[PDB]
């Protein structure tokens, strides 16, 4: 579940969680970051785009692992879980995006209602 941890860390940083709150997630991840650079990039992503990009990288690795060990349904369960979350992450980004665009129109709207 290294993918879920790394992802929880990035969202945590974005929410400024107290360091101790992400303690065990950083401990589980620490040892595998060497063999997996994407996990490191994922945990430290600071922008949504970079977050999604690092996540896509992690899904490739997970996809590979699942194809290599077809007998263990756990990997296929992890894939489905990471993908569901990716969907929610994209949803969060679309929301920020919508907010972004609406900031612009509103500005134009104020101008017209107050010539």
């Amino acid at each position: 579940c290294h993918e879920l941890s790394a992802l929880r860390i990035a969202i945590g940083e974005l929410l400024e969680k107290e360091a101790h709150d992400l303690l065990h997630e950083r401990e589980e991840l620490a040892p595998v970051l060497g063999q997996r650079p994407e996990l490191k990039r994922l945990a430290e992503a600071k922008t949504l785009p970079a977050l999604e990009e690092a996540l896509r990288e992690a899904l490739l690795h997970l996809e590979e692992r699942a194809a290599q060990e077809p007998e263990e349904p756990y990997w296929r369960g992890l894939l489905l879980a990471v993908e569901a979350m990716e969907g929610r992450l994209k949803a969060l980004r679309a929301e920020a995006e919508a907010l972004y665009q609406d900031l612009d129109a509103l500005h134009g709207r104020l101008h017209r209602l107050f010539p």
